[PDB]
């Protein structure tokens, strides 16, 4: 039961973190940084679309899916820089690769060879991605030292 | 009456309009923006196209045209960074806006269906030209702010 | 509203009278010797029941019911002795299809009935296009046939 | 500067040119002379153009620019026919063909070989136009005499 | 003999601008502006091209040819910065316009209307030469008001 439960958890992860992407594209879209919000809709739409992956494996393997509320984000209460948006966003993924290494272990407790299978490339995707938002959080940081370069940026980049 | 008066005044609006934009070219140009002067001369022939949109109309419906003088643009003597530019360009906008709703008011308040129903796609269009406009006037604005910084964006963009 | 409900169908009556209307035009003209303008008349009565067809299939979707009614047999044939007779016929008649849409747009305004509203959106600016054409065909038919055999020897071409 | 006075004048006679083309436009298109309107429709287009080829050779050259009023035409008010429309458009080509020449002269005192190299094109179109409308116009005016044969034409070109 | 003397001054004159504009490339490919390196080389070259476009009218028209030496670029000791080399070249140009015009005020005097004719498109490629070096030197000063952007865009543009 705790797998099936913690396997139901990762679908409202998912959900959880393609709302947060989308409100990351509506500060940054609200604040004039086109590029940026079109990498966070891009991103929110692909964190939907790993949750539907869950869904269809469980439903496939029989486990039951009961889909949870979807919370309000609310960092974008306290977002007030780019570089407080990109923070958040490394927290989220770094939370959703946590949430998927507890699954993996309590697969790995239930020898459920399958569901370990399953996640093998969720885990790599998410070292990429861990690495990637890293990335960008590190030149945002340094590029907004400089008064108007950030800007200059989301112009090129993106 | 009152409509076909402001039917007629929204031709008017759309050619002064365009010559602002012709205006914002040339002082662009005059100081070597020449990104920012194909910009504005591009829209320039965009709102000389939509005042021709709405006399073809006015033909086709039987609207008297009675074609009024355009004035002299004279923000141009203000005008002394790339921001106080943008400014105008975006308050001119505001404004376009603001006649195409009063237009829309009086078709409305006549039951004009036809003129209600052709208005409809430029106000969907002010709606994104005013985002676009004001989305630049901020990254203008915020690239100011160190020197040297917005040239380096009339080249990469635009 | 019942109402709108009648006036819709009334909508479908108007467009398939206006159909054979312009079918008895056609057959004037052909055998009359007007080919051209004959041609020009069969293909506006198939467009006239294309419209009707259009508001048949809307209304089927959003649960109006329809009453198809008789399509009146035209009576100005027995009048007509010139082609300015007819084309001026088809004016009036497109000039009537203009105030019963409006008198149908006004009674979904009143009803709030958004739907009905944008659905005929298309075919208001439609019949603006159409009246200017008519209009001016009216015109041109009335000036050529000032003087004799003009204006047959621009059947020919138009 | 005479020569800059004139430079900036050439661009507002180039616009008045177009409204006066839009003005032939409407005449026409409310009257159902649909062929005689797009010709001047496209027109108008041409001659915005030529003023906006002026301003970007000021603009290269510093001459400074200052966009006047454009003002509104004022010969439709007289026209009831289309030989009236094209009789005004052919007086307005005249015109621009003098106050090119006018500005050309200028230049020539000025010695001024940049701005006269420039102009030869326009001269030589001037030149094309002037020919054209005129040929237009005889063709209006005899077509004109008979009831209705005019229209016949306009469906044509 | 003036006009014959002025042409064969003109020859020199490219030339001499040919290995400025070399000697600029050097400059700026010693201190690793590439970018504006191949832009001051392709330019030498095109002023060789006009150099030999005199020299094949000149025999055509049997002005008597007789190549002078092409003095030494001698700005390149002065030169510290970009700015400093964009304001010779500037200079350069501005000196080829008026040895333009006064060999067409020559040719003008006596009458020699092929001359003047074959100066016409030098003439206004010269207004947009002096346009184009204008707005790149107000860039290059621009820019360089804030370390290192200069660099920033060699890369970009060029
Ligand atoms: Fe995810
Ligand atoms: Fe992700
Ligand atoms: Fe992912
Ligand atoms: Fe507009
Ligand atoms: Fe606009
Ligand atoms: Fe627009
Ligand atoms: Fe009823
Ligand atoms: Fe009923
Ligand atoms: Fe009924
Ligand atoms: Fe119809
Ligand atoms: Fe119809
Ligand atoms: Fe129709
Ligand atoms: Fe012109
Ligand atoms: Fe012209
Ligand atoms: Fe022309
Ligand atoms: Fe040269
Ligand atoms: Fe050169
Ligand atoms: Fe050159």
């Amino acid at each position: 039961e705790e797998l099936l439960d913690l396997f139901n958890r990762q679908v409202t992860q998912e959900f959880t973190a393609s709302q947060v992407y989308l409100s990351a594209s509506i500060w940054f879209d609200q604040n004039d940084w086109e590029g940026m919000a079109a990498y966070m809709l891009a991103h929110s739409a692909e964190e939907r679309e790993h949750g539907l992956g869950f869904v269809d494996f469980a439903n496939k393997r029989n486990i039951p899916i009961e889909l949870q509320a979807v919370p309000a984000p609310v960092s974008c209460a306290e977002w007030s820089s780019p570089e407080d948006v990109w923070q958040s966003i490394l927290e989220l993924e770094q939370a959703n690769t946590r949430s998927l290494l507890n699954l993996a272990e309590a697969a790995s407790t239930c020898h459920d060879f399958a569901v370990m299978a399953f996640l093998n490339p969720f885990h790599l995707q998410q070292v990429n991605e861990e690495d990637k938002i890293g990335s960008i959080l590190a030149k945002v940081t340094d590029e907004n030292r400089t008064p108007g370069l950030l800007r200059s940026l989301d112009v090129v980049s993106f």
